[PDB]
């Protein structure tokens, strides 16, 4: 099986008034290993995490070329065990094809069904292991772009 | 059951004349635990608060990418017991689809029925508890964007 | 029953020539408790005041995002007894829907019937009381925006 | 009955060449209590003055948001007895409705009948009295906007 | 009966080259009490002078909002006996109505009949008297706007 | 009878290169009292001079609002006997009416007949006399605008 | 009879590179009294010279408002006997009439016949005499505008 | 046979907020010679590596003219054995042909099939050898353009 | 008879890079009196030289208003015998007539026949003589405009 | 026979971020005389090398007027034996003809066949010889333009 | 007979990055008198060289007004024997005629036949001789414009 867990971002906005950009890089503590012993296995069949990220097709969202989502797993304390990084790219469409998309699919979009989202999927620990039997408590995921608009984020951990 | 309570914002505007933006971050004391003992339970079935927020599709409102709504529960005095934060995103639509929306639904919008609102819903204490039996008097909710246009706000506290 | 009373604004304009904005915040002494003893009751059924405010759909009027209307009740002298504040928002419409509004309703608007007004209503003492039996003489209502265009204002005090 | 009296404005224009604006605030001595004893009564049925003001729909006239017309009644010498103030607003119309107005009513406007005026009416001593039996000689009415275009002005004093 | 008399303006233009404006305020000595004793009567039926002024609808002429025409009557020497002042306003029309005016009335305007003039009429001594039996020789009429285009001017003195 | 006489202007152009304007005010000595005794009479029936001036409808010519044509009659030497001044105005037409004028009258204008001139006529010694029997030799006529385009000028002296 | 003589202009262009304008005023020695005694008569029937000048309707040529062509007759040496001056004006046409001119007359202009010239004619010694019997050798004609485009020039001397 | 291996880029973004460009050159450690002895052969049939690179037709992506992808093979430690370099060019199309491409292929692109990618292929060790029998552990591939948008990258090693 | 001779221009271009203009005035030694005694006659029937100049209707070529072509005949050494000067003007056409010219004559211009040239002809020694019997070797012709585009030039010497 | 050999360019890009241009001139070592004795002959039938260069019709590529491709043959060491240079020009087309090209050939271009390339061919050793019997190892070819977009390059050496 | 010989230009481009212009004047050594005695004759029938130059109709090519191609023949060493110079002009066409040219001839231009070239021909030694019997080795031809786009150049030497 494979249980997900929601990701909730935050960022400070201590600084002054901007135009549209944020003030810092959006980080997120995700949490895992809840009160029951149902977590990443001791030496299980190896894991394939994917950060199922969500994006709308804003014009602003469209401009940003690439942004790398990193990760770091912590164990007990401020104790990193493994890091990674994956660049990712918002999946491009032309302008004429967006006009034909919002004109052909005008029957679905005007009634709630399958709204204009473009949900990504970026795997970043293909064949993950948990060595030396120190338990992985959670992760600190972090995207490095001050100008990004995203609804929410899921984190699939998955077996094989 | 689940009773709501209205949220009334305020902000200072002590400063000089702006273009369209506000002068500070819109905060709000909500109030709870009224004269009858009908409040957040002692150790009840756990709570799921949602801040049902209201937004119109202004152009100005549309530009702002993300804004994080925070919360802080106070007990007796200036005594925080729990905080949180959720980023949230105004739900995007394209311009051609807005033209088709205000052209197809021209029979409903010109007669009061289901006007151009885009009411959000952002849960921020999924499975809330009230530990150590100090009573929660109310909350101080606060959105961190000086440029935001919103009608009103409800605060569902809800059981399971 | 429920008697209203008209509100007449004023503001100084001592300063130099502006473009369109005013010179100070529009305040207004409303007056109550006239020569007969027909005023806010001693311990009556509690009151629900609404400041029925009037606005035209100017472009200028449309730009302003939010503005908070405050209130302060005075008793005898410069003696405040209760204050409040409510932010309020001019009720948004798109531009294409305004073109369809002034095109579909061209039979009513060209003959005086139901002209292009957008009268607000903002309650600000839902369940008002008059405690310690000091009489409320009137109110000082005040909107905090130097750039606002409004015809007039009524003040419903209402029973239950 | 109710007799009116015409109002004739003046203002100095001592200053240099402007673009379109005036040089000072348009004041006007109106005059009353003529050679026969037909004036504001001693203790009559109380009065309701209205300053029936006249305005054309210039673009320039349209921009100005609000302007407060004041008043001051003088008795014998430079002796004020009563003052007031009323803000007033030029009654708004959209641009598309002005095009439909000057297109639908093209049969009346091209032959003199009911030309493009927008005559206001602003009451400013609803239930006026004349106390202590010092006679009111006239009034000094005054509008506080250097940029205003108006044909003429009548001053209804009216009984009940 | 009522005899008129033509008014001939002048102004200095001593100053340097302007764009379109004049150099000073257009004044005019009108003259009266010619070689026969046919002038303003000793104690006649009282007079109502009107300065029938002439204006074309030039764009430059159209911009100017208000201008006050004054007057001063002289007796024998530089001896004023009476002054006045009346603001006056060029009678407004919209642009679409000017297009319909020069399109509908294309049969009259292209053959000399009733050309595009907009002759004003501004009364400024309604019920004029000539007291103390010092004879009024003439008048010095004067309009206070450096940017005005006008053909000519008549001065009706009229009986009752 | 009434004999005319042509007027020939001149002006210096000593100064540097301009855009379109002239360098000084266009003056003109006209001449009269030729070798035969046929001139302004001794005490004749009084005269009415008109300076029949000629103007084309150039855009540059059209902008100029008013210009005053003066006059001065000289007798023997540099000896003025009488002066005057008349403001005058180029007779206005709109742009749409000029398009209809050059479109409707396209049969006359393309073959020489009645070309696009706008000849003025400005009387400036209505009931002229020649007192003290010093003979009037001629006149010095002069228009005060550095930016004016005119073909020629006739000077009617006329009897009654 | 009446013999003409061609006029050939020249001007220095010593100065630096301009945009379109010339460098000095175009002067021209014309020459007369050739090897046979056929010149301006001793006391002949008086002469009427006209400088038949030639102009194309270039836009640059069209802008220039007025320009005065002068003249000076020389006798033997640098010895002026008579001068004059005539202002002259390029004969105006509108733009719509130029479009109709080059559209209606498209059959003549595309085959050489009567090309787009606008030849002037300006008389400048109407009733010329040759007094004191000093012979007039020729003339120095001169137009005072640095920005003028002209093909050629004839000089009619003519009898009566 | 021929096994591929995925390439994952990274780059620092330590620097401040840019417009669209990156902060450094995108490098990538690829890895090879896994836990089984299936790697580049000792003296095998020689190899032909191709870096199958992926690009979308973004306007930003389209501007960049050429960019050289380099390579360096490392053995054991920071020990380069072989380098290369190949310039490469995004395969050009005109704008009218892109409009015809997204109009003709509108049936395939609106349903997921064969989306607007332009996957390159650039061979850079045509006839590769592994001399002196020091094993090649992996490669450090690197493209030298700070402004490039690319999804992913495969690295074919291939036999003959 | 009348023999021509080709003219070959030159000019230095020593100076730096310009936009379109040349660097000096285009001069040309033409040559005459070849090895046979066939040149300008001793006292022949007098000559009429014309410099048949060639011009294309380039926009740049079209702007230049006038340019004077001079001449100087040399005899033996640097020995001028006669000079002249003629201003000349490129023969004007309007823009609408150029569109009708290149549209009506589209059958001739697209096949080589009578291409868009505008060959001038400017006579500059009408009735030329060769006095004192010093032989004229050739001429130095010279046009004074740094911005001129011309193909070639012929020089007709012609008898009568 | 005639064997070709591929050319692989490189250039440094050490410098900072440009707009579109490169950082240095694109040079290339080509290599020849491989492990078998099949190279440029001792005294063979003479050679005709052509550098078959490849170019796309970018707008950017189109602007560059001329660029000279040079060459230098090296023998053993840094030892040049022969150099050359040929300017070359991208083969021009108009814009309307490019629109007709990508519209008429829309059946071939949308399916891979004969894509929008413009492959040049520039011979630069027509009748090449290899004198003094020092062997030519290869060549260093080099194009001198920092702003050029090219896919690849072949180098035909060819016999006769 | 008449043999030609190809001309190969070169120019330095040592200087920095330009926009489109070159860095120096394009010179070219042409070469003649090859290994067989077939060159310019001793005293042959005289020669007529033409430099058949090649030009495309770029917009850039079109702007340049005139450019002079020079020549210099060298004999043995740096020893000039004869020089010349001819200005030349790119043969003008209008823009509307270029649109009709690339529209009418769309059948020839889209298939390779007679592409958009405008090959010049400029003779520069009409009746060339080779005096004093020093042999002419070749020529150094040179065009003086830094902004010129040309494919190639032939040099006809021709007999009579
Ligand atoms: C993000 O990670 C965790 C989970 O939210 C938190 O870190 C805590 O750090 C202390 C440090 O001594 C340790 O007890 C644990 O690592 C965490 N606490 C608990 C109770 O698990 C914190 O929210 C964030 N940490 C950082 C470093 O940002
Ligand atoms: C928002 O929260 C409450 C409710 O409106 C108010 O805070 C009061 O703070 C005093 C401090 O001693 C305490 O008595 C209670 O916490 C509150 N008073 C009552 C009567 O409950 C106040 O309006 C706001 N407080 C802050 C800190 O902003
Ligand atoms: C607005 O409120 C009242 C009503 O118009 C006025 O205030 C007066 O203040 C004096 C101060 O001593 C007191 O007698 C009463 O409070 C008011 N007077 C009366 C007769 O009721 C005044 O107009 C305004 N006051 C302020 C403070 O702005
Ligand atoms: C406006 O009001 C009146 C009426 O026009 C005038 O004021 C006069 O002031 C003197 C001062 O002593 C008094 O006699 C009366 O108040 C007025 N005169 C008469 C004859 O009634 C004057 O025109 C204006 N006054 C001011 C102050 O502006
Ligand atoms: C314009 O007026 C006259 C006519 O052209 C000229 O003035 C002359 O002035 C002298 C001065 O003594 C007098 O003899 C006459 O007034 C005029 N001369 C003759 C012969 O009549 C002159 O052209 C101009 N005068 C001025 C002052 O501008
Ligand atoms: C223009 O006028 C004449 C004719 O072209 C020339 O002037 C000569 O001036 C000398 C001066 O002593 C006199 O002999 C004659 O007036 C003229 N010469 C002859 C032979 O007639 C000259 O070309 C020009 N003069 C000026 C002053 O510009
Ligand atoms: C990229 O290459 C390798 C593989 O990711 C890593 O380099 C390591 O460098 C150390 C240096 O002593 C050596 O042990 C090996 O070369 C590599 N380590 C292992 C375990 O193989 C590193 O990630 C990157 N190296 C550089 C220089 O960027
Ligand atoms: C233009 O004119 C001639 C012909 O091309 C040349 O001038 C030579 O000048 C010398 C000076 O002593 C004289 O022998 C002759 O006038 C000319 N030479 C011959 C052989 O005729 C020269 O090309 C040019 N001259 C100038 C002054 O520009
Ligand atoms: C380009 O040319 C060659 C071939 O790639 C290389 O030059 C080497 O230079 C050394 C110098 O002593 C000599 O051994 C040979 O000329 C070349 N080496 C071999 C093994 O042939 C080098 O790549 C480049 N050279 C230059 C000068 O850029
Ligand atoms: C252009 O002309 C020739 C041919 O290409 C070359 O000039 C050489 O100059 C030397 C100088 O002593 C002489 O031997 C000959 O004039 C030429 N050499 C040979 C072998 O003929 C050179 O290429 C160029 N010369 C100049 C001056 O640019």
């Amino acid at each position: 099986v494979s249980h997900l867990s929601p990701v909730h971002f935050y960022y400070r906005t201590d600084c002054d008034s901007s135009t549209t950009s944020l003030c810092s890089f959006p980080v997120a503590n995700v949490s895992l290993t809840k009160g029951g012993r149902d977590r990443v296995l001791m030496y299980g069949q190896p894991y394939r995490v994917t950060l199922e990220l969500e994006l709308p097709e804003s014009p602003v969202n469209q401009d940003l070329g690439m942004f790398l989502v990193t990760i770091s797993c912590y164990t007990r304390g401020g104790r990193i065990i493994s890091t990674s990084s994956r660049s990712v790219m918002l999946h491009y469409r032309s302008d004429l094809l967006q006009m034909l998309d919002t004109l052909v699919f005008s029957s679905l979009l005007l009634f709630g069904f399958a709204e204009q989202k473009q949900l990504l999927e970026v795997e970043l620990y293909a064949d993950y292991r948990e060595n030396s039997y120190v338990p992985t408590t959670g992760a600190i995921i972090e995207i490095h772009s001050k100008r990004i608009q995203l609804y929410g984020a899921y984190l699939r951990i998955h077996a094989h």
